[PDB]
């Protein structure tokens, strides 16, 4: 270079790339301990911001940038392995983003200024390599391969984000990126649970991510196709689409993923500063089609009630970012959490101030809709329709299952029993909703 040769001229700036296009810079001021994000003039006129709170005019606050970036980070053991591998402090978000920057959720690659990219290639994986990690997580952490941490998506469950074309898995490197998220079970029948729940949404005609069960030896894992990615058929190139989760969209910390953001503790049960339904629905205004977005959110809420998904928190709903506004993404992380009866559950987001799923009746649903300023008939029609279609849908989904052992078949039987019971419960009072005096 003809200018400054100080290391910091390169190391304090991560360029922001969308494919082969540089759209701006994420800079970190050492002295102030702050982040900043500025975009190119072409991108300001033509593109979209990283999130609604990191605007194209470049005035995004350090704190909003920081929380946005933290929301991109792993939430499981993968985070600790990453920190350890780099030798950095926990709060050094900049270094962590540098580390995972070539493949984060969404479409933006964070690339060190004036540095040579790692070689663009694949690192193929053998089933046996996954198996030793399933069987001995202590000797063989799932997240470390060839001595390097690999996880660059969020969520608490063990997983890998991988490249995949229907036969073999690999790590993407350089300009290539992962296309799938493979989720491993640490609880019984969790893969089957999520497979059924996700396929049920699909059969019902919902907008939902594609999932397969895959096998590593005897072990099942859930392979989820990423909707922030499209592998171009006929060549080695993965296009990206930018997304943000609802925390990011609201400018909230990862700590606010649950509405009760300080937890289940009864001393904090009325501290409800996290993502709530009212807050989630407020984001519809930023969407290309606000009414359609609210309908999707409502269908999501109802589907989650009917399937017993008590973990539908703010990081489990996302939006595409586009030049014309946000668009809700296909659904993901749909699980019948209700099936785990060694755990007493609360809804992630309350309905009419009610967090106990078992205490949702017609009153709560009517109050919910009134408080969202939506007509009750929209809930009545959708709830009735989904609940009535579920008996056929679940029959269809069960045909999609691979060979089951006895314990697995019994799980599926119980899943179905409980599912049909929730449907019948809600159908039992849905026609009251109209007449409720809230
Ligand atoms: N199909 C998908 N396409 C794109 N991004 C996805 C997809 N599925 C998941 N993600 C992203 O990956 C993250 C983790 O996936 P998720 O299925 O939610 O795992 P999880 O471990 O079960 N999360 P949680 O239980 O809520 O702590 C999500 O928060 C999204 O940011
Ligand atoms: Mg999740
Ligand atoms: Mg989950
Ligand atoms: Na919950």
């Amino acid at each position: 270079p003809r200018g400054s040769h100080m290391s910091t001229a390169k190391t304090l700036t991560l360029e922001m790339h969308l494919g082969d296009l540089m759209i701006g810079e994420l800079s970190f001021d050492a002295t102030a301990d702050t982040f900043a994000v500025h975009y190119t003039k072409d991108w300001q006129q033509s593109g979209f911001p990283l999130s609604p709170t990191i605007p194209l005019d470049g005035t995004g606050t350090s704190n909003q940038i920081s929380m946005f970036l933290v929301n991109l980070l792993p939430e499981n053991k993968g985070l600790d392995y990453l920190i350890e591998s780099l030798g950095v402090s926990k709060g050094n978000t900049f270094a962590l983003i540098r580390a995972i920057g070539l493949d984060t959720a969404g479409a933006i690659a964070f690339v060190p200024k004036g540095a040579l990219l790692p070689e663009t290639q694949l690192r193929p994986i053998k089933a046996e390599e996954v198996i030793q990690r399933i069987e001995d997580p202590t000797m063989w952490p799932m997240e470390i391969w060839d001595g390097k941490p690999r996880l660059s998506v969020a969520g608490v469950q063990p997983k890998l984000n991988l490249f995949y074309n229907g036969k073999e898995f690999a790590f993407a490197e350089g300009t290539l990126s992962s296309t799938h998220i493979v989720k491993f079970e640490k609880y019984h029948h969790l893969v089957i649970n999520e497979f059924i729940t996700m396929r049920l949404a699909k059969v019902l005609g919902m907008n939902v991510a594609n999932v397969d069960i895959v096998h590593f030896g005897r072990y099942k894992a859930l392979c989820v196709e990423r909707f922030d990615r499209r592998n171009i058929p006929g060549e080695q190139r993965v296009l990206r689409r930018h997304i943000v989760d609802s925390c990011q969209a609201l400018g909230f910390s990862v700590s606010k993923k649950y509405e009760r953001n300080f937890g289940t503790g009864r001393d904090v049960k009325d501290i409800r500063e996290g993502v709530s339904f009212n807050r989630l629905f407020s984001l519809a205004a930023k969407c290309r089609n606000p009414v359609a977005a609210k309908q999707d959110m409502l269908q999501w809420a109802l589907f989650n009630l009917l399937t017993g998904n008590a973990d539908a928190h703010g990081k489990n709903y996302s939006f595409f970012m586009t030049p014309s506004g946000m668009e809700p993404t296909p659904w993901y992380d749909l699980v019948s959490v209700d099936m785990y009866e060694d755990f007493e559950q609360q809804l992630a987001m309350a309905i009419d101030d009610e967090f106990d799923p078992n205490s949702i009746y017609a009153y709560q649903l009517a109050a919910f809709m009134d408080g969202l300023g939506l007509p009750r008939n929209l809930l009545i029609s959708n709830l009735t329709r989904i609940a009535r279609r579920i008996p056929q849908a679940i029959a269809e989904v069960i045909l999609m299952l691979p060979p089951l052992d006895e314990d697995e078949a019994s799980f599926v039987a119980h899943y179905k029993t409980q599912l049909l019971a929730r449907c019948e419960r809600y159908l039992g009072f849905v026609d009251e909703v109209r007449d409720v005096e809230v």
